[PDB]
């Protein structure tokens, strides 16, 4: 692996883990390398914004042409996860308390439309505020991104570490 | 593993079924609250859908819609399959009639599937509402119940009308 | 079987075998009971009439709201009639003596949209008919509800008594 | 089992098929008519279709809309198909045109889709009427031929012509 | 196979030969008689042009009401080999350099109503000049249906003889 | 079997891969032309169309659009593959958004399904009209390539870049 593709991977990596700690909900636990119950609406909103930090911090440090194909799972389990707030738990206004029945069956075209329509929604959504929270705190992200580049793997505690360094205190969850 | 948020979560989700079961004007169940061939008519499945809301109703009043839960899911699968059944089974809608789609369904236009859908859509809709209404207009003595289900764990449909007559509203009869 | 129950499954009953007993043409006998060839356009629209008369005569003795889950299976046996009449059997003047190949089989949605429509039609008229016969003939119906509550099982010929002491004489189809 | 009431509807039917067979200026059939690789041209076709019309043609003309009979169930099917296939398989429409559609339909359009259900529709309720047309203008003397198919259970076409002779009808040759 | 048949298939054998041997490209042998690498877009264009000089002989020398069913493969050969143009190797302007996938996978409906409309603008035209060419050679080709139906089997060299008699050089395809 | 007509094509099809391969800003390739876990970003892959669309790209300015050939069916396929992931698999069209469709795609609308084909058709027009535009403007000393790859059947890069260094044409590395 080449240390072009070590920077991605990097700012990747960085990017879910400052979702995962600032995220003003989203119980989850950490750790940091270049290798690798009952929610409600608040907290998939925050699982949708953990899975999309990794592209959107590619996007804010290599704009949209350093984009990369490591965010295809990312991408996956986040508009799944939207699609069943949609289509399976009414936590769409516009779609209303209603659920899909079976692979949908026997929907009309006009419903699909519409779940498209507000998956897309959220998923706009949740991603244009990763992309914000990368941009907001990107120096201190480039601190971290370095010790990680030198170390090949943080731990969470570091990462705290850097950014407390920098004056901003991110939510107690790491162990 | 349940965290004191969950658990209230969960208390409020059943409140809210049992409140709809015990005001159901029609709807009668085995009501017994914890944490842990026939024939209907449209009153009475209008009723059943009522119930099987109320849970998420009364999520909504109680923590706006950002604290709506995954734990309706069943609830909400199956208020949606009853009022499809009343749309496309049953002659229960007035738009689409006395029709009953070949059931899953076949060589159906997307025509008819999007007019079944709007109306399955307006059957639940309407009776969201009205669940809602409901838990609004009773939030204060529920609140009460749920502070006795959060206490004990478990409570009998007889504490629950026990503290509603306290309060002063008289609750249907359903128990056991 | 509650008494609530016994009374709806009665005027059920009692609407099929009206609409029998009237049936400008339908060939087919009778009974009645609160526990349970080339035909032409005419036959098939009076068979209609027939299945329809349950539902029908709900509607009339209960509203829109007293309205069963009873008729499950008259609602499917007609509507897949009235399929026939309007895909197979060339009997729609606006589909036209055109069947549908196949679970139709690379049918335009177009074609499906007019059939549904022409079902829809055909089916409406039959069961405003039920409807209207229900209505005209009540008086004596609730007099057949009344000795079918207390008998629980009634002939075709005393259903046919009970209408000829209201000076209604009933079409000869009974035995 | 067979009612006067159906006897005479089949009856009927039947005299539409042969009438349309013996006036058919193509087609050619093997009469016979009682109550119990090769290549065609668009012209042959439309014939066929014209007589496996000419049954419900003959229940519409004797008995109007309300007359129409189950009866002819086989007959509509095989006329669609081969009016389905004069669309979709040879290029015997000007619409669609010298386009064969890769058969099921495979991955083609629903405006495709469309545009042949038309020219299927077109096609067979212009032959419809050209059945009906024909039935209308020979009710006569075909009355006197289901008199004689009522009474004797079993005609040969000779018969049929026979009849049509007398009327001062010459019909074409194809018997035996 | 009565004589009437017998010069239908003879118009239509000779259709496809003179399309073969007109045709400014389209490598290809002969024969004729009454009983049966990488291409460009000009060759396929030539490959239809010749699976529809049979349909095309049928309609010049009979109407449109003459045409036969015997053209049943030609068509779906041809109309197969313009959708493979359209959908498989980029050859339409409208429809792009794009192959569709997989029997399409996931396509719109769009997409197909595109293609459709381009197979049938492909097929139209090959056939219009079809038609012309029959047209244009309509004496020296009914001379050649003459001798067919004499001799039941003519070679591709009579077939070119009977064409130089009329002062028509076709081209050098025959072996 | 191969004619000198065929084996022009091949060459000119040929020709055009390598040249896109040598020019491609970012895409890396195993270059020897002849007659016989990672992580890719958007630049990557627009540069792996590029490549794959050359060798059509080099048929239609050489022969015009009808000497466009079935040789280039793998490569339009890949392409379009390709950019079908770009947009439906990763996030990589703004048009669509970091939307990822459940894939055989699943209950997807026809909106979708729409919106998708056209950024697919988006990415691969711009990028064949890229290599059309490089061939164009590499017009000449391609052909000088063409004629050594006709005459002595295999090129290797090196003596690709040879003739294109010889014409004032700085190439990139990217052979062994
Ligand atoms: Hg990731
Ligand atoms: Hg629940
Ligand atoms: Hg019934
Ligand atoms: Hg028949
Ligand atoms: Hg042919
Ligand atoms: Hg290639």
């Amino acid at each position: 692996i080449s240390p072009k593709e070590k920077e991605k991977i990097a700012i990747h990596e960085a990017g879910h883990a400052l979702m995962g700690l600032v995220s003003d909900d989203d119980d989850k636990v950490h750790k940091i390398s270049i290798i690798p119950h009952i929610y409600d609406k608040k907290d998939l909103y925050n699982k949708i914004l953990v899975l999309l930090g990794g592209r959107a911090a590619e996007e804010v440090f290599f704009g949209k042409d350093g984009i990369t194909t490591g965010a295809e799972n990312d991408l996956q389990r986040a508009t799944d996860l939207a699609y069943r707030m949609v289509s399976m738990w009414g936590m769409s206004d516009k779609v209303g308390p209603i659920a899909i029945r079976r692979t949908a069956v026997d929907t009309s075209p006009d419903l699909l439309r519409e779940i498209d329509e507000e998956v897309k929604r959220i998923i706009t959504e949740q991603y244009e505020k990763a992309k914000a929270i990368v941009e907001e705190y990107k120096e201190p992200l480039k601190a971290v991104v370095k010790k990680l580049l030198e170390k090949e793997t943080i731990t969470c505690e570091e990462f705290v570490e850097v950014f407390k360094l920098y004056g901003i205190e991110l939510k107690d969850k790491c162990k």
